[PDB]
C-alpha cells in the first residue's frame, strides 16, 4: 500500500544520507542533497572546485530518486517551517521541458562529518507532513529514521 | 594613480586568496570567493552546514573588499569567456570560486584595471588547472 511505500522510501533516503555522510568523512570531499518538493525528487551531489555541485557518479548508489505516484515529500530546515506550499501542483513544474548549473543542495554533507539540520518527511498524498515517516539530522551528523508518531 | 591602485588591489586579492587556501588546508573547512562585477566587490565566504555560505568572520583578514570607483574587475572561469515590518520585534549568494579543504581552487582569472579598459592582459590573479596561484603584471608573462 502507499503507507508501506512511504516507509520503504524513508529507509531508502536514510540509507543514502548515511552513505554520503560516510563518503564525506572517508574521502575528505563534501556532498549534498537537493530536495525538489514539487517534483518529489532527491538528488545526491558532490562539490568539486572545477565544476561546482554535480550529481555524484559512483559505484555505490544511484544519485537521483523520484517518489512513486501517490507519495509526497516535504522538509524543514533546522527549527523552521515546512517548505512545500499548499498547491496541489506547481503549474510550472509539470513541464518536463524548459519553457522560458546543477542547483545547489539545501543539505550539506561536509567532510567534517557535519550535516545541515533538517527533517525530511515522506507520506501518502492527502495527508499532512507532520508526524510521518521521516529522516532528521542535527549539525553533528547524528541522523535518525523516525516512524509516524 | 588609478593604474597604481589596480596593482595594489591585485596584490591584495592574491594575498587574501593565498590565506584562504592556506586556511582551508590547515583547518579542513571550505571557503570561497564571490565576485560581484557590477559593484566591484569580492567577498570571502566560509561553508558551514548549519548556515551555508556566509562571510568568513575571522580575526586576520577582512572578508569583503570593494574596489575604488576608478577601477573595474572581470573574471573568467577555466577556459571560458569574460563574465516587511514584523508583528513581534523578536520574530548569502554562492561563490563562483571554491577554495576547498583539499587544496583545490576553481581555475579562474580575475583582472583588475582602470575603469573602461579591456580586461585582457591586465593586473591579474589566476588559479591554473595545475593547482598553482599566480599574480601577473599587465602583458603576457615570459
Ligand atoms: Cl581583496
Ligand atoms: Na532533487
Ligand atoms: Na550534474
Amino acid at each position: 500500500s502507499v503507507k508501506d511505500e512511504a516507509k520503504i522510501s524513508a529507509q531508502s533516503f536514510y540509507q543514502r544520507l548515511l552513505l554520503l555522510n560516510e563518503e564525506a568523512i572517508l574521502s575528505g570531499q563534501d556532498f549534498g542533497v537537493r530536495i525538489d518538493v514539487d517534483t518529489r525528487r532527491l538528488t545526491f551531489l558532490q562539490l568539486t572546485a572545477d565544476k561546482g555541485w554535480q550529481k555524484w557518479q559512483n559505484d555505490k548508489m544511484t544519485n537521483q530518486t523520484t517518489l512513486k505516484e501517490g507519495l509526497q515529500l516535504d522538509f524543514e530546515l533546522g527549527g523552521g517551517a515546512w517548505q512545500k506550499d499548499d498547491r496541489l501542483f506547481n503549474p510550472g513544474s509539470l513541464f518536463d521541458e524548459e519553457m522560458f548549473q546543477e542547483p545547489a543542495p539545501q543539505l550539506f554533507v561536509l567532510s567534517s562529518g557535519e550535516v545541515t539540520p533538517f527533517t525530511l518527511s515522506i507520506f501518502p498524498k492527502g495527508q499532512e507532513p507532520d508526524e510521518q515517516w521521516r529522516v532528521t539530522a542535527q549539525e553533528n551528523g547524528t541522523l535518525r529514521l523516525l516512524a509516524p508518531g
